[PDB]
């Protein structure tokens, strides 16, 4: 069958930390007051939870409240334990309470609130530097994240908040992210389409921190392209094969071969035999004041369809790309 797969970094993390960490079921929740919150406006609604901007009456400060649809509040424990063991990090959103919803009678997590730019407005108007500025700020949290035996697996440009008036970034929405144990099979149906990593495309189960690295990747891609997103799946299959009008078909069969995955034969009528593509074909005259050959060669070695050969996010933070960012 498939050949194991083990992370190059972090490996060993949660055997290290006390069993405690990691054992999110063995968590007993710490229960607030939902009276100290006052909700304002409803924010949002996904599958998973209902969003709405709040009031701490006890310090009038404004909190953003997540209630939990009963869904989602089955998995809330892994939800919560990370966001505790994550809090106080480098651009981690702070989980500021847990409250037991008096509506839903379900746990509505409160979090600090961050002044969110229109992402409409981001996109269209972050300069070069600005993108790499906040790209070193995402590196920051998904760095602090992986060295705390965490995955997000659902990185994308909505769960990071950007208060452009204040150069502060948090990342959020740790509905998906996971403990990373060596040797586990994690289920493979996580992150949005756009942002999905090939072993994901692939079906291969054992992956690891990498797959934020692909992700994060993605963003890259887009923002400095000018290409909403960069790989423009009709569905999870097609997906793949977008990927591979770019980075070729040979890189990908050699992948499966290494990790002995075999394809769902449905490829075989879709895929067809693609080069691998030049980055400077992507460069036009609307994008080029975004790219560099430092971000060329940074989007290189992020958008590897082998999870064991990207960079890690603190390698990531070595790269030329970033040096000219005020540090
Ligand atoms: N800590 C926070 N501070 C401010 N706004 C937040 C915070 N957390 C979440 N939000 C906002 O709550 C709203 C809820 O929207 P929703 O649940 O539809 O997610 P979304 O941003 O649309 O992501 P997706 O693309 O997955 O739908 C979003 O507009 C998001 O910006
Ligand atoms: C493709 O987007 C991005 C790509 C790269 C970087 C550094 C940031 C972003 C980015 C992140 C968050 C928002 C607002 N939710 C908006 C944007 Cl444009």
């Amino acid at each position: 069958g498939p050949v194991p797969s083990r992370a190059r970094v972090y490996t060993d993390v949660n055997t290290h930390r006390p069993s405690e960490y990691w054992d999110y079921e063995s968590h007993v929740v710490e229960w607030g007051n939902q009276d100290d919150y006052q909700l304002v406006r409803k924010l949002g609604r996904g599958k998973y939870s209902e969003v709405f901007e709040a009031i701490n009456i006890t310090n009038n400060e404004k909190v953003v409240v997540k209630i939990l649809k009963p869904v989602a509040a089955a998995k809330i424990k892994r939800e919560i334990k990370i966001l505790e063991n994550l809090r106080g990090g480098p651009n981690i959103i702070t989980l500021a309470d847990i409250v037991k919803d008096p509506v839903s009678r379900t746990p509505a997590l409160v979090f600090e609130h961050v002044n969110n730019t229109d992402f409409k407005q981001l996109y269209q108007t972050l300069t070069d530097y600005d993108i790499r500025f906040y790209m070193y700020e995402i590196l920051k949290a998904l760095d602090y994240c992986h060295s705390m035996g965490i995955m997000h697996r659902d990185v994308k440009p909505h769960n990071v908040m950007i208060d452009h008036e204040h150069r502060k970034l948090r990342l959020i929405d740790w509905g998906l992210a996971e403990f990373y144990h060596p040797g586990q099979e994690y289920n493979v149906r996580v992150a949005s389409r756009y942002f999905k990593g090939p072993e994901l495309l692939v079906d291969y189960q054992m992956y690891d921190y990498s797959l934020d690295m692909w992700s994060l990747g993605c963003m890259l891609a887009s923002m400095i392209f000018r290409k909403e997103p960069f790989f423009h799946g009709h569905d999870n299959y097609d997906q793949l094969v977008r990927i591979a009008k770019v980075l070729g078909t040979e890189d990908l069969y050699d992948y499966i071969d290494k990790y002995n995955i075999e394809l769902d034969p449905r490829f075989n009528d879709i895929l067809g035999r693609h080069s691998r593509k030049r980055w400077e074909r992507f460069v036009h005259s609307e994008n080029q004041h975004l790219v560099s050959p430092e971000a060329l060669d940074f989007l290189d070695k992020l958008l590897r369809y082998d999870h064991q050969s990207r960079l890690t996010a603190r390698e990531a933070m070595e790269h030329p790309y970033f040096y000219t960012v005020v540090k």
